[PDB]
């Protein structure tokens, strides 16, 4: 049931690219999200996103660090960073883009192959 959400309630079947790397001190760890023609472009503007909302299947992880994309001045791509100050937040991380991973290979829409439920 994991889901990535910009306004929590509003699912993404978009297939970003997730990349790992590491501060601009090497002290905390974090991980970059690429977005490609992402539909919250046409929902809600990009400088109205102050933050992401990821829930995992056990608990759920709120990211303040998102920076839009904008090519020309025209949006198209928005990018998304996560801190791991913490450890046990890297638990839900490699949990989440494992099974992330599985349900979609980088290519596939997560629409279709995961059924929707009323709930949640």
């Amino acid at each position: 049931m994991a889901e990535i959400q910009f306004s929590k309630g509003v699912a993404e079947t978009v297939v970003p690219e997730v990349r790992l790397s590491k501060s601009k001190n090497g002290q905390s760890g974090m991980a970059k999200f690429y977005f490609l023609e992402p539909t919250i472009l046409a929902k809600e503007s990009t400088d109205d996103i102050t933050g992401m909302y990821l829930i995992d299947d056990e608990g759920e992880i709120i990211t303040r660090e998102v920076k839009g994309k904008f090519i020309n001045g025209r949006p198209t791509a928005i990018e998304a960073t996560v801190i791991l100050n913490s450890q046990p937040e890297w638990d839900r991380f490699m949990r989440f883009m494992e099974r992330y991973g599985a349900e979609n290979g980088l290519g596939f829409s997560k629409s279709e192959l995961e059924h929707h439920h009323h709930h949640h």
